[PDB]
Order: C-alpha cells, then structure tokens, then sequence
C-alpha cells in the first residue's frame, strides 16, 4: 500500500536533515511548477515523501504572504498527501504549534515528530509526550537521534496511523462558530465541511488569502462581521486570542 506523506515544519526545525535521513539516496529534486521528493519503506508501506517549503503558518493575517507559504498551503489543501509529518522544534514549542494547530483544525491526518530534543534538554525543557498527543489528538513521536531510534519509531507510527482523534482544540465563542458555519454552507462544497468551517474562521479573522478558496462566501462576509461586532468588540481578536489561549494552555501542561 503506497502512501504519500508531506513533510512540513518551521524554518530551522531540522526538516531538511530528517528528509535526507528518511530517504537517503532515494530522492529526486524537481520544482513546484525547488521541490524535493523521496522514497522509503516501512513494514507495511512504500512511502513517497514530499518536502514542503519551511513555513511558520499556512497563511498571514496581518501582512503579506510569502511564496513558500502559498506553496505549502496549496499543497496541503490539495489533499494529495495521505498524511503529514509535522516536524516540530521541541525547544521552541509554543511558536511551532501555530502551524500544527492549523493542520489539526483542517482535519489533516498528522504525526508530530518532536525534533531537537538535545537542544531542548540543554535549554532545560522537558516535553510530556502523551500530554501533548492527548491534547492535539494525533501521535507525537520523539525523534531520538541515537542510532536512528527516532526514525524507527516514526516509521512504526506511520504503519499505525489512523485518523486524528476528534478533539476540541480551540474554544471559540459561539457566535463565531455560528457565523463561520453559515459562511461554510455557501463555500464550494468540493471542500470538506471541516476545512470550509476553518476557512470561515480565517475569513472572520481578516485572512485575505482565504477568500480565494471561499468562492461565494466572500459576498456574505460584511454582514457576518457587522452582526459579530454588535455582540463582541472585535471578532478577529477573539479568534486570535482563543487560538493563543489553546496553545498557551497546552504548553503550560506539556512543557
């Protein structure tokens, strides 16, 4: 059974190194129409690993997006990957989980690969693996460097992979969910309900680039925002703050 896996993480998360270790000399360097692609095997699977450009987020709310960011986003939303391996820097967890949260809100099958365990230890940081997994609703695999043990556990997890656990991640105010869902109902229904509801939130948060994916929902954004502004100060801020609360709450328990 062949699997297509996207490798995604922040810049300087050790992603290039992990890609190289996983694929060895079974790799091929193309471009996105630089696009690195490689092969490896697990017990059950022949995996095609696709290296996505380093990025801190699938989008940018307050400022201009980058090319790398748009490439990652488009690939992720295309649904070409059967699952993703989200490489996370254990020494800068809070910053790294911003991207992770987006992947999980999108409902994309995910395996977190906790990297840079050494540097975390030398920064006096210990991550509670099962605490994080429980809260994210996906596997969390410590990438132990010694004798490539982390790689072997990562391959094990790929063979074990099922859907993410359907867990509440962010706790949004009810008017936000309502408005996002009603926007979602009008978006191109070729997109899954979960992603259309996320796009909805992104629109409400001021994400300009999400409007490209939302089609006819953009015609209803103004009316949704006016309503929300009559029951809370600034809907975009309530979205960002809830997301900050979620990630901060996780980090306090987990780190």
């Amino acid at each position: 059974k062949k699997l297509t896996i996207g490798l995604i993480g922040n810049p300087n998360s050790g992603k290039t190194t992990l890609f190289n270790q996983l694929t060895g000399s079974r790799q091929r360097v193309g471009n996105w129409a630089e696009r690195k692609e490689g092969q490896f095997s697990t017990t059950d699977h022949q995996v095609t690993l696709v290296d996505l450009p380093g990025t801190y987020s699938l989008t940018t709310i307050s400022s201009q997006t980058s090319l790398d960011e748009q490439i990652a986003c488009h690939y992720i939303l295309s649904g070409d990957a059967d699952l993703l391996i989200n490489v996370v820097d254990a020494s800068n967890l809070e910053r790294n989980l911003y991207l992770t949260l987006q992947l999980l809100e999108l409902g994309i099958p995910c395996i977190v690969a906790l990297n840079m365990l050494d540097i975390a230890e030398k920064q006096n940081i210990r991550i509670e693996i099962d605490a994080l997994s429980a809260r994210l609703g996906c596997p969390v695999i410590p990438l132990v460097a010694t004798r490539g043990r982390g790689i072997e556990a990562l391959k094990l997890a790929i063979d074990r992979y099922k859907a993410n656990e359907n867990v509440e991640l962010v706790h949004y105010a009810q008017p936000l969910l309502n408005e996002a869902d009603s926007l979602a109902k009008v978006m191109p229904s070729d997109i899954p309900l979960k992603q259309r509801r996320w796009l909805g939130l992104q629109m409400l948060e001021g994400d300009i680039y999400s409007r490209a994916y939302a089609g006819e929902a953009s015609q209803h954004l103004d009316a949704a925002l006016a309503r929300l502004r009559n029951e809370m100060d600034d809907p975009a801020l309530h979205i960002a703050d809830a997301r900050y609360q979620c990630i901060a709450a996780i980090c306090d328990v987990v780190s």
